[PDB]
């Protein structure tokens, strides 16, 4: 799949690297995940399950 960094990371803190993922949908995060990035991207979009 292809990940993301989310609003989580960045900074060396746990769950370190980029681990959400990024949904090329037209709103971004599919019914069933729940979101992890409020911006960037701005074409596609990040969320995590």
């Amino acid at each position: 799949g292809v990940s993301c960094l989310c609003d989580s990371d960045g900074p060396s803190v746990r769950g370190n690297t980029l681990s959400g993922t990024l949904w090329l949908y037209p709103s971004g995060c599919p019914s069933g995940w729940h979101n992890c990035k409020a911006h960037g991207p701005t074409i596609g979009w990040c969320c995590k399950q």
